[PDB]
């Protein structure tokens, strides 16, 4: 926390940074170092909140010749509370923000710490969007590196399928554009190696049209649990790109569209869209609404930046965390039971057991594409415990890691962004032997010294 | 737009400064000069995308010595054009959209280039925010230094009610902060007094805390336009502060929500919410929903950075615009026939007649508090004519006109930020002359040689 470093080497740094240094003395040090998951408690010896590349290229530079231990920071979701260290250098990205979008070329090239929020502001100003996650205050950054999915990504792909290059600087503190032709080894890896090559700075991304989008939400009793999964599950198979529809089992919200006697039960909040045109979506999303009797429905045509925005809403931000999350090739009846049992236990208005149905334009893309695992696997379960007070941490994760061994024969794999602090040793399997391996190879050669290990991380071979 | 440039001068500025130049040669050029109102087609000498305050000193200084005609550019919703200049320099913030929000201290630090979706995503990762404009690719910049005002308004005030310092940079090249204890007098100005002062490279905002909005629209046939427009407007007169109330007067959109017999016809679109507990707002929301006969409801309960994404779902995204606007103190029963007469002659998709209700915390505030002018006339109407095909300009800007004129007789003031190329005449009406003569001070004291004109300009 409050280590020696030398003298000159801190001087050199201070005279090349034009950004904000926080130290462990100054006020505005205990807020800087929370990051979204708030079990994380870490106190590094100094954040240094970069405003440019050359910025960044300091940072690296003054952390290597230095020893401190890495930490990056783009918008601080990490479910495994990577983007905050103990006693070392955080290069904190948040205050570079800027999107420049160009409605011609259709395209954006988004600083690293941009938010998603700010992001699909400024393609929305041009009716432009590509896919990212669907919570506005999700940094980009971490989410594009591990793959990135949401409301666009059946129609879309991941928004690594949609990036085209970006510029990054590595441990060497050399600063790189990695595309299709230019370091190709090093672009196939950050496409869901995540932090474990260098800091991004600079994403590009090509982007889509997209209007108006017909939303339902509603909610469903517990009780008809097993007709509406498998209603879900049946029609996700074959259904057009352009609907997507996600289930997210949790206590129902005290809000007025629902019945007060429904308040504070397990339901299942069905949640759902149709990219492409309204009066499509409202024929599709209401032959889906009656998967069982739908309570506190509400339909509504939205700008995309709105559907964006739209996740969660409840009147407290949850301070705890913790997630286990796998994929699914299958969604057996079994299966679903186990879901239903694990749900019914749920004990905090803010915990949510999610299945999301994947596939489309994401399980289009070869295997071999990006290093992002796992494409044809089309489902997602994720045990997303969250809470408030400290005195529960525990009870709050042993449900999480019950449902998850109870469901574990039916997993495989799993998604780097929602790995949690004590699931290191998921990688490998994670990202399986062949992509790991040549994951491990380009770590070689860009990072042989693993001076980004803050991640979901790849020693080098 | 090929200016000769004094060599020691540009080579100065280029040492100093650290963003993007953009040139007339450059690839870029033409996409980076057009602002949102697309009438406006001009050609700077050079376009400055500042990413820093010395960025900014830089920029005005080398404008200042080379006489460069100086627009500012935050988010480009100059209504007036003002974001864009022939011949001059563009200090264009578009890149300086960072946002620090701590929520200890329910207090976020904006950068001048930042866009209102951006500062709303920041602050509600804390279930935080303050009144801004309701859609959300506008400047936070040009917005906030007229006024501003949004669905949070009535509640919380104008976003200068809710700003508590600035950092600005002068005509003189000097970086100064302004609040109620520091250059008082350009604190009072620049909340209201627009661009005319200096740069503003950060605003400093209280926040408040702000949990999901039940929130409704609903569409009414024109034809019910006098007991829609007489229900609203009595309405408002004793509406508690948490109720935000406007309707547009427009072409239906063709949306699955309204029956495809209503597309394209006349009608009310009436936006509401209830800022407070969502119970409430079902109860509030419903006793208003019958005005007169409700089709194409949507209710939503919505966190509030959704609500501001909200406005509005169309498909397409317009060129072309040309806007009249005026206070009302009083809406009586003949300025309503007056609108709803010109309202009916909106014969194409994108423009809208409307009418906002503001008052609540607004009108709180004591008149000679800020440069904001007009916070006791409770309605705004705005004549916001949009359209695309460049042929259509003479035909649409008349109807916007003779809207105006025939409700000449019920207007007063103005908001600076809703004046359209032509206004500059309109300044000394809008602020009054008790403002307009303070104002005109503390311009000579800050920027007397008028560098900063391309706004809606107080002449030292
Ligand atoms: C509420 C919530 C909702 C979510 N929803 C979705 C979703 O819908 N879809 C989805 O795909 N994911 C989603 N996620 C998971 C999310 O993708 C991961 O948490 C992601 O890692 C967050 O990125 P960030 O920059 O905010 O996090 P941080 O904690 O700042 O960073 C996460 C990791 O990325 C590294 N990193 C961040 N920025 C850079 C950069 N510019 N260069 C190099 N390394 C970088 C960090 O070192 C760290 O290892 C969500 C997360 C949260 C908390
Ligand atoms: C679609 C649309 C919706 C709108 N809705 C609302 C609303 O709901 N409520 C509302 O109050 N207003 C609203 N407005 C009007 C808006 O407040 C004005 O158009 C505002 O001037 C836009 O700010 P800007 O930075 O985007 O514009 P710009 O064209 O970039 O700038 C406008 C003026 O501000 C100056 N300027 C901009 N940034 C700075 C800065 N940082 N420092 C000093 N000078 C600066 C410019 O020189 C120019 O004179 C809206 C505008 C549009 C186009």
């Amino acid at each position: 926390q409050f280590p020696q470093l030398d003298p000159a080497t801190l001087a050199a740094f201070s005279a090349a940074f034009r950004g904000e240094l926080i130290w462990p003395s100054d006020a505005d040090y205990d807020e800087a170092r929370r990051i979204w998951n708030g079990t994380i408690d870490r106190r590094p010896a100094l954040i240094a909140r970069c405003t440019s590349t050359p910025d960044v290229v300091a940072a690296v530079s003054f952390a290597r010749k230095s020893g401190l231990l890495v930490a990056v920071r783009g918008g601080g979701h990490s479910m495994a509370g990577h983007s905050v260290c103990d006693g070392g250098i955080v290069i904190d990205l948040s205050l570079m923000n800027s999107i420049k979008v160009s409605r011609r070329l259709r395209r954006a090239r988004a600083q690293g710490g941009c938010l998603l929020g700010a992001f699909d502001t400024a393609t929305q100003a041009h009716m432009l969007a590509t896919p990212a996650g669907v919570v506005s205050h999700t940094g980009l950054g971490g989410l594009v590196l591990g793959g990135g999915f949401g409301w666009l990504s059946r129609k879309y792909g991941l928004s690594i399928d949609n990036l085209t290059s970006v510029e990054i600087v590595t441990a060497d503190g050399g600063v790189l554009t990695a595309s299709d032709t230019e370091n190709p080894d090093l672009f196939w890896a950050v496409r869901g190696g995540g932090g474990n090559f260098g800091v991004v700075t600079a994403f590009e991304f090509d982007l889509h049209r997209v209007g108006p989008v017909r939303f339902a939400s509603t909610y469903y009793s517990l009780d008809e649990g097993p007709q509406v999964i498998r209603a879900w599950r049946d029609h996700m198979a074959t259904a057009p790109d352009e609907l997507t529809w996600a289930l997210y089992l949790r206590l129902a919200p005290p809000l007025p569209e629902l019945p007060a006697d429904m308040h504070g039960k397990p339901v299942i909040c069905a949640m759902s869209c149709w990219i492409g045109d309204p009066h499509e979506g409202e024929r599709q999303l209401e032959s889906i609404l009656h998967a069982g009797k739908p309570h506190g429905l509400t339909k509504a045509t939205l700008p995309y930046r709105a559907l964006q925005a739209y996740s969660f809403p409840g009147a407290v931000v949850p301070d705890r965390i913790y997630t286990k999350s796998g994929y699914l090739n299958e969604l057996s009846d079994e299966a679903t039971d186990t879901v239903l049992e694990h749900a019914a236990d749920i004990a905090s208005p803010f915990t949510q057991l999610e299945l999301l149905y994947l596939g489309g334009a994401v399980a289009r893309v070869p295997d071999d594409a990006t290093a992002y695992p796992n494409r044809q696997s089309p489902f997602v379960t994720n045990l997303a415990a969250a809470w408030m007070d400290p005195t529960e941490d525990a009870r709050h994760t042993a449900w999480a890691r019950e449902g998850y061994r109870a469901l574990a024969g039916h997993l495989s794999g799993g998604y780097v962004n929602f790995m949690n602090p004590g699931e290191a040793d998921r990688t490998r399997e994670a990202y399986g032997a062949a992509k790991f391996e040549r994951l491990q190879g380009v770590k070689a050669k860009y990072d042989p010294t693993n001076l980004f290990r803050l991640n979901q991380n790849i020693p080098p071979s």
